[PDB]
């Protein structure tokens, strides 16, 4: 017999892996949840709090954004096609900043690290934020091992978009520091795949073992009030392949759901 059933639900009954959805729709409150209180990896997307906390410093440290950092071919580890081109001048902490959120360069976000003390610290600006959730516990690349039942390096879907919000619609930073981690998250699969045509995108993808795909963003859909939305997907598997068109497909059902 037929099972009615969510569009969320029927998705992740197709998808055969673990599928976690937060979203928030700043018009009204509404919040959609599947599996939003249950934990998955970060990967990547730790970057928008890493970046967030350099900036933090930046506001008060005129110094910080243009300080210049000098480093070796193997201070950055594979991953890394930006601070790999530029080993020969070293680069800004701004151009670092950059790398790291636009191109996932592994070695930008280890050099990040260094100077902000490491993942504990990205872990306890998150905490100073307002997010208990949040835990960095290791550096690139490890940190993407996605380890079925490992709560290292990870946070809830809600928690990924109540800090997405407070970053970049919120006051956890000035408002000059809140354009500029805008403009780093704005500069074709996924989320973005999965908007209205002509939605304004601020995101950060990360990828990891076990085919883990999380997803963070914030949506304005034409002549809308913004969506904000977490997405992550990990399978069963420690070799498969990673399932974009599964965070596109959740990212299209929860924006149409709101909108």
């Amino acid at each position: 017999a037929h099972v009615a059933r969510s569009e969320l639900a029927a998705l992740d009954k197709a998808s055969n892996g673990r599928l976690g959805v937060a979203a928030l729709d700043t018009s009204n409150g509404t919040r959609i949840a599947h599996h939003a209180r249950e934990r998955f990896p970060l990967c990547g997307t730790y970057a928008v709090v890493a970046a967030a906390a350099i900036l933090a410093r930046a506001s008060l440290d005129a110094s910080l954004l243009p300080r210049r950092i000098l480093y070796r071919r193997y201070e950055v580890v594979a991953g890394s096609p930006v601070t790999e081109s530029h080993v020969d001048t070293g680069m800004t902490i701004a151009q670092l900043c950059a790398a790291m959120l636009q191109s996932g360069d592994k070695g930008a976000g280890n050099l990040l690290m260094n100077v902000l003390g490491g993942p504990q610290a990205v872990t306890a600006f998150a905490h100073e934020s307002g997010d208990t959730v949040f835990r960095l516990d290791r550096w690139e690349p490890e940190l993407n091992r996605a380890a079925p039942g490992d709560e290292r390096d990870t946070s809830t879907p809600v928690a990924m978009v109540d800090t997405l919000q407070r970053l970049l619609l919120g006051d956890t930073l000035q408002q000059a520091q809140r354009a500029q981690l805008t403009d780093w998250m704005t500069a074709a699969t996924g989320i973005a795949a999965g908007v209205p045509p002509g939605s304004r995108v601020a995101a950060k993808r990360g990828t990891g073992g076990y085919g883990t795909t999380t997803e963070v963003a914030v949506v304005w859909p034409p002549s809308r009030a913004p969506i904000v939305l977490a997405v992550s997907f990990t399978q069963a598997q420690a070799d498969a392949a990673a399932r974009a068109d599964v965070v596109a497909s959740a990212a299209r059902i929860a924006t149409g759901a709101l909108t």
